[PDB]
């Protein structure tokens, strides 16, 4: 009835849960490669979700488990790890001192829930090549957001394998409510949508209320979910922002994923997408764009709206772009 010494080691990493920089790949190993399963059960039980929302504790891990299958382990990017990752910081967002009783439970459980499925069952190539190669996801979902419909259709369709409906015990009213969150939110995740957003975003930030002593006011479901698509969008694009040892794990898997489709594509001569053309990459640059035109003005927004919450975290994410610059 005593951990194992791998369980305890993993069990004192598992103490950065709440904190930006967790040794989520450390995790990952020392979990024998479920680092979404804990990472997601060590949340759950932080923020007393079992409790609350009655979810019974095996019905929990078995869906996990199922849900971390379905994530492809010989996708270098868009894996487990990732999820977990994306998990993990939706979930410091989550507790940050600007925010503090904003979120309902139900609210928190969406956001964390949505972190888990958004990118499950990813085949590590984008929705442009699913849609050229006439594949039978982009028949399926009509060429519109294909890989985050299939997303959301999977997280949710794995509810129904055995002992896995974790919703179980939710009536009706939370089970619609919580459906149309999680939705809303993995559906906000396709880059597609990232300009609408962060336009949405700051517009807010323009026209933000605080409130008795100090914390954003969000009186309508619009402002809520947009807020909360925003953060877990923020999550998925956190990468950069996290301390460089890890982010250049990030930017290697990420690279590996790329060139991978580049090769595919080259294989059957189709025109290689941007960065994915191994042959004539720049993983400096497009890194410094990639920071420059998407995760610095989403990070510099959001830093906006949670002032000063975010202001290390906009600090390593500069530190990070001048690193990258620096090499050429
Ligand atoms: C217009 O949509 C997009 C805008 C920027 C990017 C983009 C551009 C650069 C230079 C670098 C990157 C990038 O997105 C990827 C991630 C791919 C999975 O979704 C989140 C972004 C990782 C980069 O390091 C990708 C987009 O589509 C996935
Ligand atoms: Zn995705
Ligand atoms: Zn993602």
């Amino acid at each position: 009835g005593v951990k194992t010494e791998q369980e305890d080691v993993l069990a004192k990493e598992l103490e950065d849960v709440n904190k930006w920089g967790l040794h989520v790949f450390r995790i990952a190993e020392l979990s024998g490669n479920r680092p979404l399963t804990v990472i997601m059960h060590t949340i759950f039980q932080e923020r007393d979700l079992l409790k609350t929302f009655k979810i019974p504790v095996d019905t929990l891990i078995t869906y996990l488990m199922t849900l971390e299958d379905h994530y492809h382990a010989d996708v270098a990017y868009h894996n487990n790890i990732h999820a977990a990752d994306v998990v993990q910081s939706t979930h410091v967002l989550l507790s940050t001192p600007a925010l503090e009783a904003v979120f309902t439970d139900l609210e928190i459980l969406a956001a964390i829930f949505a972190s888990a499925i958004h990118d499950v069952d990813h085949p590590g190539v984008s929705n442009q090549f699913l849609i050229n190669t006439n594949s039978e996801l982009a028949l399926m979902y009509n060429d519109s957001s294909v890989l985050e419909n299939h997303h959301l259709a999977v997280g949710f369709k794995l509810l129904q394998e055995e002992n896995c409906d974790i919703f179980q015990n939710l009536t009706k009213k939370q089970r619609q409510s919580l459906r149309k969150m999680v939705i809303d939110i993995v559906l906000a995740t396709d880059m597609s949508k990232h300009m609408n957003l962060l336009a949405d975003l700051k517009t807010m930030v323009e026209t933000k209320k605080v409130t008795s002593s100090g914390v954003l006011l969000l009186d309508n479901y619009s402002d809520r979910i947009q807020v909360l698509q925003n953060m877990v969008h923020c999550a998925d694009l956190s990468n950069p922002t996290k301390p460089l040892q890890l982010y250049r794990q990030w930017t290697d898997r990420i690279m590996e994923e790329f060139f991978r489709q580049g090769d595919r594509e080259r294989e059957r001569g189709m025109e290689i997408s941007p960065m994915c053309d191994k042959h004539n990459a720049s993983v400096e640059k497009s890194q410094v764009g990639f920071i420059d035109y998407i995760v610095h003005p989403l990070w510099e927004t959001w830093a906006d709206l949670v002032h000063p919450d975010a202001q290390d975290i906009l600090d390593t994410l500069e530190d990070n772009r001048e690193w990258y610059q620096s090499t050429i």
